[PDB]
């Protein structure tokens, strides 16, 4: 029976994971933050019509670790603009796996919140053959999507393609007010696999994609976000009796923005940039990764190692002030500020004792440096190189009940992570005594605790988990005052956090579902005995689900509590806090058809009583365009959509 997905369950300790090609019912802006929406855990901060940036457990940024077909794709905008799921089509990827908390070493350095996982699988084909999935959106306010994946091959080998293209015009909120929020986006990828013979493959992947979005907080629009990306991984399997996997893989992955204020608005003679402006940047990341998983019988061993180098560079406008002439971005070089390396190994290793019991640790150690060539501001950081050594680890225990089909999970993790390019250069201060921030910003030091439960009865299904977690030297901007516009000053503080996800899943009748799901973040700034800025409020989901084997609808109730806990003028690179916030609901209905084996009918309202409302997390708005300086973007009101996806 074809569903419309509207949450997912935790489906092992910690582990979600989900197919990204289903409907969902707050239908996503076909990026990777609006993808995760429906997961317990997870809020968006929101800049416009797309590309948000994603919020796990009240964490934002760098501490969450975001791969792409185990590759790594970072933006490049100092403001993050284009956070590393903007670049994401998650309707082009076959599977997305989310970890919860510092409790895997497998992906990579700095993992703190969590590690997610878009992934492409290999095709299968044995005869020659074919198989082409595609699917259309039409939606409210000039949205539509157009889906591409087809592929072709034997037993030797394969050709794959995947694409899209979508785009929407500007939504309107609960007040009928239109929100500057237009966006458009292509994806275009090969793959070409050889399978030699069964226990060998090695895959070569290339793509580009560009897209724009109109950004209702920030100053300037984003009207290019170019990207172009290359990879080759190789697999062999029973290597011998003990050995059964080696992997390595290769990715390049490059990002070409440009962010103006005359191309998708007209520069407002009020503002700072009262004159066209455009700014132009890049970011260059290559990486790899080799690693071998060991597997007799009672114990698997995963050992392995990994590299990074990233560079950033940067060249704007100019504007003539006594002619109106306006010279491009693109006529200047390429100015280089930054330039991060990362080499780290990993060991994460299970113990199956018995069939109910299960030991799980891994531990990693990484070497991080950060080259900053900014010459000036003079700068007295200039050609400057910093590192450090950051071991990381984790140990988790589950053990599965005698009786009932349950199980109890709880675990230790520890993790460090370097700061990223936009804790280092991007605020305009650093710490009282510093001479900037590259000097003096420490690494992040996380310890946690994570717990909880999974029961899959026969009518019920229900999951919890929790942490408890404390942060050395978490990495707090300071946006305190204005003296040209806000300037940031990024510091080190202590905090505590703490926190939760259920839900649940019960079968009425063989037709009738029901299901709920409960989401918390605390913290608090242990240093200034005040709370953590950017939590998400509490939140609550509930569905209604009626099924016939053919086609279904389905009812959904968004319950958000008030969030009280706000730490004013502090926040990240991307947001500070300023008001506490109200708490709202909102309902949605969705069905689906199946046609016939190919063809999938999809539709739904979201947002049915057309309520008017703004997320905590919500970018402040930018006031160019009519908003009081603070109040925060609107989401949008009522909403129609529709999706036919056909299979032949
Ligand atoms: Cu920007």
């Amino acid at each position: 029976a074809p569903s419309v997905v509207t949450g997912v369950a935790q489906s092992s300790p910690l582990t979600i994971v989900t197919n990204p090609k289903e409907p969902r019912q707050p239908v996503p802006a076909s990026d990777g933050a609006d993808y995760l929406k429906t997961i317990p855990g997870f809020a968006v901060i929101r800049n416009g019509g797309s590309n948000g940036d994603p919020v796990l457990r009240g964490m934002f940024g760098s501490r969450l670790n975001i791969l792409t077909n185990g590759g790594m794709m970072l933006g490049a905008c100092p403001n993050r603009m284009d956070a590393p799921t903007s670049y994401i089509s998650p309707e082009t990827y076959d599977k997305l796996t989310v970890i919860k908390g510092p409790q895997t070493v497998l992906w990579g350095p700095g993992a703190s919140a969590g590690t997610i996982l878009f992934e492409r699988e290999p095709e299968r084909f044995g005869e020659l053959g074919s198989r082409v999935n595609a699917s259309l959106l039409a939606g409210s306010n000039g949205r539509f999507d157009k889906v591409l994946d087809a592929a072709a091959g034997n037993r030797l080998g394969y050709l794959r393609f995947t694409g899209n293209h979508a785009q929407s015009d500007d939504y309107e909120d609960g007040a009928g007010n239109t929100v500057p929020s237009r966006w458009k986006k292509w994806n275009g990828d090969v793959a070409v696999g050889w399978t030699p013979d069964e226990d060998t493959l090695i895959e070569l992947t290339a793509g580009k994609g560009d897209g724009e979005a109109r950004y209702a907080g920030r100053g300037m629009d984003g009207s290019q976000f170019k990207r172009e990306s290359l990879g080759l991984r190789f697999v062999k399997s029973n290597v011998s009796d003990v050995l059964e996997k080696v992997e390595a893989q290769v990715y390049y992955n490059y990002a070409d923005a440009i962010m103006d204020n005359f191309r998708l608005r007209t520069p407002d003679p009020s503002s700072m940039m009262p004159m066209p402006m455009a700014s132009q940047v890049d970011r260059r990341t290559l990486g790899g990764r080799l690693a071998a998983t060991w597997r007799w019988d009672d114990f698997k061993l995963v050992t392995g190692v990994d590299a990074m180098r990233n560079e950033h560079r940067a060249r704007g406008s100019k504007y003539d002030m006594m002619t109106d002439y306006y010279t491009d971005a693109d006529q200047f070089p390429w100015s280089k500020d930054a330039v991060f390396h990362n080499y780290g190994a990993f060991g994460e290793l299970t113990w199956f004792a018995a069939e109910r019991d299960r030991l799980i640790g891994g531990l990693r150690l990484d070497r991080a440096s950060v080259k900053d060539y900014r010459q000036t501001l003079a700068n007295p950081t200039a050609n400057d190189t910093r590192a450090d050594t950051l071991p990381s680890g984790f140990v988790r225990y589950e053990h599965d009940l005698a009786d009932s089909p349950t199980t109890l999970y709880a675990g230790l993790g520890h993790a460090e992570r370097f700061p990223d390019y936009w804790e280092l250069f991007s605020p305009k201060r650093g710490p009282n005594g510093s001479v900037n921030a590259f000097d003096k910003i420490k690494p992040e030091k996380t310890t946690q605790l994570d717990f909880g439960l999974q029961y899959n009865g026969d009518k019920l299904q229900a999951w919890a988990s929790g942490y408890v977690g404390v942060v050395q030297d978490f990495i707090l901007f300071s946006y305190r005052e204005g003296m040209m516009g806000s300037s940031t000053q990024a510091t080190n503080v202590d905090a505590r956090i703490m926190g939760g996800e259920l839900g649940a899943s019960y079968q009425l009748t063989g037709n009738w579902k029901t299901d709920a799901s409960l989401a918390y973040a605390w913290g608090k700034n242990s240093s200034d005995d005040r709370a953590l800025p950017q939590i998400p409020p509490l939140e609550a989901r509930f569905g209604l689900t009626y099924e016939e084997g053919d086609w279904s609808a389905g009812s959904l109730w968004r319950v958000v509590a008030p969030q009280n806990r706000i730490a004013r003028d502090q926040g990240n690179v991307v947001g500070k806090d300023f008001d506490k916030s109200a708490g709202f609901g909102v309902f949605s209905l969705n069905g689906a058809y199946r046609v016939t084996r190919n063809v999938k009918l999809s539709a739904g309202v979201d947002n049915l009583f057309d309520k008017d409302y703004t997320e905590h997390l919500n970018k402040a708005g930018d006031a160019g365009f009519g908003f009081s300086a603070n109040e925060t973007v609107p989401e949008p009101g009522r909403t129609f959509w529709t999706k036919v996806d056909f299979s032949f």
